[PDB]
C-alpha cells in the first residue's frame, strides 16, 4: 500500500501532547503500511524547518507531509516541493500548496466554544485573549469565528490589548500574564473568560487564576491536552471548557490520504476528524 514508497515528514515541533501524538501517528500509520518514514522536526526553529524541506526536495520522497508551522515563511518553500513535483500533503496547514489537508472542523470547533464562553457569561462580561499564533492557520480560524460571534453580543468584549502566548515556556508566561492583567483589573466584573486558540497557555491561565483566589473567571482552549481536560472536568477547577480533538486520528488520516493518492485515487480537498466540546457539567 505504501509499499515501496518513502514518505517524509516535515514537523514544526513534538514538543507538547497535539504535537507528538500526530507527528507519532503519521510515523506509525507509514509503516504500517510498509513504507518507510524519512520524520523531520523542527524544534519549533522555523530556519530549522525550512532547511529540512530542503533535505526532503533534494531527498525525492514519493511524497512530503507538512505538519503546523508559520505559513508565511514555509510558502516559497511549498512553492519549491510543487516546483520538484512531488506530492504535498499537510495536517492542519491550510494551504492551496496540498492536495489534501488532514485536520479538525475548526469552523465548527471555533464557534461551539466561542458560544459556550458568552453562555457561560450569560451575555455580558469581559474577555482576555492570547493571539501570538495568528499566522496559523487554525488560529486564524479559531480567533475569527471567536470574533464573528462576540459581535452578536454588545456586552461581551475583548479587553485591549490581546496577550501573546508563546513558544517555549508556555505555561509559566501565560501564569505570568494572567497574574499582571488579574492586579490590573482586581475588581470582581472586570474580567470574566480568558480565551486562547489552544490548550497549553490555558493551562497557566487556570492555574495562576486558581493561586488568585478567582472562582468567578473560567478559561476556554482547543485540543483536549489530558492536563486541561482534567482540569475540565475538575469542579473546583476555573478550566471551562476545552474542543478536544483527535491527533493520533489526523495523522493517521493523512498518510491514507496520501496512500490513496499515490494509488492513482480521488483524495478529497481536506479530511476532518471528529472533535467535541467538553465542559464543566458536560
Amino acid at each position: 500500500s505504501l509499499e515501496g514508497k518513502t514518505i517524509g515528514i516535515t514537523a514544526i515541533g513534538t514538543d507538547h501532547d497535539w504535537d507528538l501524538k500526530a507527528y507519532q501517528a503519521q510515523i506509525a500509520e507509514i509503516e504500517r503500511l510498509g513504507g518507510t518514514a524519512i520524520a523531520l522536526d523542527a524544534g519549533r526553529n522555523d530556519q530549522t524547518q525550512v532547511s529540512q524541506i530542503q533535505t526532503l526536495i533534494a531527498q525525492k520522497p514519493d511524497a512530503i507531509i507538512e505538519q503546523l508551522g508559520n505559513l508565511d515563511v514555509l510558502n516559497p518553500w511549498l512553492q519549491k516541493i510543487n516546483d520538484a513535483g512531488i506530492p504535498l500533503f499537510t495536517v492542519d496547514t491550510a494551504t492551496p500548496h496540498a492536495i489534501n489537508n488532514t485536520t479538525s472542523n475548526n469552523y465548527s470547533i471555533g464557534a461551539e466554544l466561542a458560544l459556550q464562553m458568552v453562555a457561560d457569561l450569560g451575555g455580558k462580561g469581559n474577555v482576555l485573549v492570547f493571539n501570538g499564533f495568528y499566522s496559523v492557520p487554525v488560529c486564524k480560524i479559531r480567533y475569527d469565528q471567536m470574533k464573528y460571534v462576540l459581535e452578536a453580543f454588545p456586552d461581551v468584549k475583548i479587553i485591549e490589548p490581546e496577550l501573546r502566548d508563546v513558544i517555549p515556556n508556555t505555561i509559566q508566561s501565560a501564569y505570568s500574564n494572567v497574574t499582571d492583567m488579574l492586579t490590573k483589573y482586581p475588581n470582581e466584573g472586570d474580567v470574566g473568560a480568558i480565551w486562547a486558540c489552544w490548550d497549553v497557555p490555558m493551562i497557566g491561565a487556570t492555574q495562576a487564576l486558581q493561586a488568585a483566589g478567582r472562582t468567578d473567571i473560567r478559561t476556554y482552549g482547543v485540543d483536549g491536552s489530558p492536563e486541561f481536560v482534567e482540569m475540565v472536568a475538575d469542579p473546583e477547577s476555573p478550566a471551562g471548557a476545552v474542543a478536544a480533538q483527535q491527533p493520533s486520528e489526523i495523522g493517521k488520516l493523512a498518510v491514507q490520504n496520501v496512500a490513496r493518492h499515490l494509488a492513482g485515487q480521488e483524495v478529497k480537498p481536506f479530511t476532518f476528524a471528529p472533535a467535541v466540546l467538553i465542559t464543566k457539567e458536560n
